């Protein structure tokens, strides 16, 4: 830090300097004197079992206290960690099992893609034994588009695999057939689903345990019920693949975002709907009392008149007005007999046909659904806010990118290797292994304030490369401050001098 | 993006409603046609593109659902609580909630 | 050097014209209380030298 000679024969270029880059991690940390100073530690071997899939999910998964810091959640994760990675660290040792959980993204993502296909397969071709789309012209400019995007990745941005997929399909539907087809992507699915299990067990480590824990895992559990969707698409019939569709909403977060939204305000949803059934109940009592002859509804009876009477009991009053009323945009005075100018009861049915549109289309079902619509809105502004505060704040400190406009280490270097949170969680670990005796005083009182659970040792809002350059400005009330205390002092001796010399003068 | 995922979602729940009419409602699905200079009605739902086609149209384009279309069924029929269930249902849920989904974060934009 | 301070930001001469007197508050307090200060700290060095004087 002080030589530059040492400094640039210190860069890495089997390779020693390398090595120890590589093994090397550094971190900063507040002292109880509020001083940032920077602690370089090696890695421990143990933190190398860390899975990527694990740091992207405590990544974009953690949430910020009220003051908006995110340390505390992860230095509480810390624990979970350290277990993970030890159980990932015994299971390199063994081949089969090691191999087939490290491809667990891959299987996922491949019967997504697969359940995805055969689902549009079994659209587009069943039943099947006409096959019009198998002829007609559409599939091949289907074909031609699907090319020119596939020819289109030399500018890359992706999406280029599962087009080339598509049309490996449609070529195989073209040549083996349909069903032939479909077969084989079952087949697939099936194994994939098989091997996407085996590898989610391996990764979790139950199985050492008893296989009752296994079993009673939910994740196992939903695991097992769809590969016995699975199957029974294969076997029993082709219309059960349709199901897994279940696992495409829950697996995107846009879609499950609806479902979240409906089940928030499960129960004004349902208070709402009684308070509809409530007024319905009261129109179809109304109805029955005094216009049970003008419910008459159009059937067309299967292969014995055209005209029945709905509104005989009072559950087909019910029924018809719930359905029908509540269908039709004028109201339930859109299947009721027209009246006429000359009858007794026609301004008892305008009245009646005016108050149920301004009562419960206009109003309670607006209101049953408005909250849905108003909660997505708020999650997608919340998810929006999130994503967008993840890639313009630090984790650790919390400054914003603006800061780091003009200095010497930019916002990414910062991030990078000054503020990193997975050096941190080793700096812990190495904490938590290293013998007592062993430990330094940044150690040992990083050791301490754990112990007494206390977070103030992460920086908060501090960087010592913007103190470097804000040294000068802080340092203005301070030196005035300084001469004050400075004054009061030699006022004081001078004072006690005074003092000294009369008392010795009397004397 | 947010709306073609969730024209993607409102395609899995019509091919869902197409899948229910098609194994238990394939007699219902009756539709009046103007042939051109030969019955007046036709089967619509009788493989299942053509459910999935005609649901995603005339639900989607018809306020009352996909319940305006089909057959009116009798208070004497065996299948006439299924049938309200099935309209009721696609009715509060693709037409009032998907529908408006969809279309709104573009209004508000 | 790639600064930007030199542009004027939230100030202007036609306002500090009239708005001098106001701002010239705690700056008259601030300069009152540093001669206040220096005058203090020669005395008390004047009567460090005199007893100084009067020792020797
Ligand atoms: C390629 C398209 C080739 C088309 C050629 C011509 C044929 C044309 C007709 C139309 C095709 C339109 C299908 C369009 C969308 C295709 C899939 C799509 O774009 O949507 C996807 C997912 O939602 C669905 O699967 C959506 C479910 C689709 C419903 C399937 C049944 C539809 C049958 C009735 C419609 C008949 C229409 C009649 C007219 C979102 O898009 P995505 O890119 O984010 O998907 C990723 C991707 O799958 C990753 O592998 C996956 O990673 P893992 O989680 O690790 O497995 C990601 O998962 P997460 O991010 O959640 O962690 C997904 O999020
Ligand atoms: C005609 C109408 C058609 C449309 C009507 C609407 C249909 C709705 C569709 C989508 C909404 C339903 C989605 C249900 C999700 C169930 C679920 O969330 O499933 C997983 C849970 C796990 O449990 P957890 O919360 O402890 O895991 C939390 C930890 N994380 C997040 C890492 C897993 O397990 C379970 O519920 C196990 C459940 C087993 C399911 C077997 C299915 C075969
Ligand atoms: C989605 C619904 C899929 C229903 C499905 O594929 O029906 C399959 C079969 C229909 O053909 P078939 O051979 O029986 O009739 C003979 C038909 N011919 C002659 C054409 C072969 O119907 C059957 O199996 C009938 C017995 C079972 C019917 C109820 C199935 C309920 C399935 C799914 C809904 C709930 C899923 C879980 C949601 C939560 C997940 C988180
Ligand atoms: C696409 C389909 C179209 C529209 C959406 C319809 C949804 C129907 C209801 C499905 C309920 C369901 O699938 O629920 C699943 C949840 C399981 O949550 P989890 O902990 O596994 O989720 C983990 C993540 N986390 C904790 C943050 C939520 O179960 C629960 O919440 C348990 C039930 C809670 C109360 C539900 C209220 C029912 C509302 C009815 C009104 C419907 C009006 C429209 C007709
Ligand atoms: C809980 C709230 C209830 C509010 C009820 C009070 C509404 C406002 C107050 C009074 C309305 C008085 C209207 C006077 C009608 C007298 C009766 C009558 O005989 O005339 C009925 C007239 C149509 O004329 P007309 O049948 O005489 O035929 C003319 C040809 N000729 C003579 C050959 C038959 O219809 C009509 O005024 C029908 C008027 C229907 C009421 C207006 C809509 C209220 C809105 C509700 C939401
Ligand atoms: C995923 C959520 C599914 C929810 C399903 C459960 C809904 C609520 C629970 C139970 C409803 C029980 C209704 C009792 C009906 C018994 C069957 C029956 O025979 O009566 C069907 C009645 C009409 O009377 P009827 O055919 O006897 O004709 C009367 C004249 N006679 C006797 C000469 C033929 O219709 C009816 O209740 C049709 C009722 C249709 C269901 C109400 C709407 C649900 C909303 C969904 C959104
Ligand atoms: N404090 C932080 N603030 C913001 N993002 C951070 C922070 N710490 C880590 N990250 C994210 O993690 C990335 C660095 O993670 P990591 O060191 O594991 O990457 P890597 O690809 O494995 O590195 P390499 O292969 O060069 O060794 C940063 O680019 C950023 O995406
Ligand atoms: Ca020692
Ligand atoms: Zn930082």
């Amino acid at each position: 830090r002080h030589n530059k000679q040492l400094q640039h024969l210190l860069k890495p270029v089997e390779d020693p300097l390398a090595y120890y880059e590589n093994h090397t991690s550094q971190i900063e940390i507040v002292r109880q004197d509020r001083s940032m100073e920077q602690i370089v530690f090696p890695v421990p071997g143990i933190c190398q079992f860390l899975t990527e899939e694990t740091k992207h999910r405590l990544f974009t998964t953690t949430e910020q206290d009220e003051q908006g810091s995110k340390v505390s959640d992860f230095f509480d994760q810390s624990s979970f960690l350290h277990n993970e990675m030890e159980w990932q660290r015994k299971l390199r040792s063994m081949p089969l099992i090691y191999w087939f959980s490290r491809r667990m993204t891959l299987w996922g993502s491949i019967s997504f893609n697969l359940a995805v296909f055969i689902n549009i397969i079994i659209a587009f071709f069943y039943p099947y034994m006409s096959t019009g789309v198998l002829d007609s012209p559409l599939i091949s400019l289907l074909f031609w588009i699907l090319i020119c995007f596939s020819i289109a990745a030399l500018f890359t941005k992706r999406y280029s695999i599962r087009p080339l997929i598509v049309a490996l399909i449609l070529r195989s539907i073209y040549y083996l057939g349909i069903g032939p087809t479909l077969n084989i992507l079952g087949a697939l699915n099936l194994t994939n689903k098989i091997v996407f299990v085996v590898s989610f067990v391996g990764n979790r480590g139950t199985f050492i345990r008893g296989y009752k824990a296994m079993v009673m895992d939910m994740e196992f559990l939903y695991h097992v019920g769809y590969i016995l969707t699975s199957v029974l698409g294969l076997f029993a019939h082709e219309l059960f693949y349709s199901i897994l569709l279940f696992d495409l909403i829950y697996r995107e977060e846009t879609l499950f975002n609806v479902i979240k939204s409906v089940t928030r305000n499960g129960r004004s949803i349902l208070l709402t709907a009684l308070l509809a059934l409530i007024l319905v109940y009261l129109f179809s009592i109304v109805g029955f009392l005094f216009l049970k002859d003008d419910f008459i509804l159009e059937v067309d009876r299967l292969p014995l008149d055209s005209t029945e009477r709905a509104c005989d009991t009072l559950l087909m009053c019910i029924v018809t007005v719930m359905n029908h009323g509540l269908r039709n945009g004028g109201g339930v005075g859109d299947i009721l007999r027209k009246p006429s100018k000359d009858e007794s009861l026609f301004p008892a049915r305008v009245v009646y046909d005016l108050l149920f549109f301004f009562i419960v289309i206009i109003i309670v079902l607006n209101l049953i659904f408005g909250v849905i619509i108003d909660t997505f809105a708020d999650l997608r502004s919340e998810k929006q806010k999130k994503e967008e505060i993840l890639k313009t704040t630090c984790f650790i400190c919390g400054l914003e990118r603006d800061k780091f406009d003009n200095k010497t280490v930019s916002f990414e270097e910062h991030i990078k290797l000054e503020h990193n949170m997975w050096n941190y969680l080793y700096f812990i670990v190495l904490v938590r292994v290293k013998n007592k005796t062993d430990y330094t005083g940044p150690e040992s009182y990083v050791a301490q304030m754990i112990k007494n659970k206390n977070l103030d040792w992460f920086p908060r809002m501090r960087a010592m490369s913007l103190v470097s350059n804000e040294g000068e400005g802080e340092q203005n009330e301070i030196r005035i401050l300084q001469d004050k205390l400075n004054s009061t002092m030699k006022l004081v001796s001078h004072l006690t001098a005074q003092l000294n010399e009369l008392k010795e003068q009397m004397t």
